[PDB]
């Protein structure tokens, strides 16, 4: 008879999270890799010097 | 969503080393030659004397 505004809007936020799930999941991974890269670098110094010397 | 400050600054130090690479590599060579020159000299004495005598 009535109450569908609460039911649909709770189910659009539910599906909104499902659509926002893979975006945050590669943005996220892509973020965790960007650090492996920062940890890898800064060690270029040692390696560069060792090679040139 | 976020983490690009760590990713770019690890990648600017990486490219900074690549730009600082040829500068240290001729400054370096130019330094190793400046010695071949010092080792060559100081032997001028012997040679000069031998010639004048």
């Amino acid at each position: 008879f009535t109450l569908i505004e609460l039911m649909i809007v709770i189910a659009i936020v539910g599906i909104l999270a499902a659509v926002a799930l893979p975006a945050y999941q590669d943005y996220t991974a892509r973020a965790q890799v960007s650090e492996a890269i920062l940890l890898a670098e800064g060690q270029k110094s040692a390696v560069t010097e060792y090679y040139l010397n």
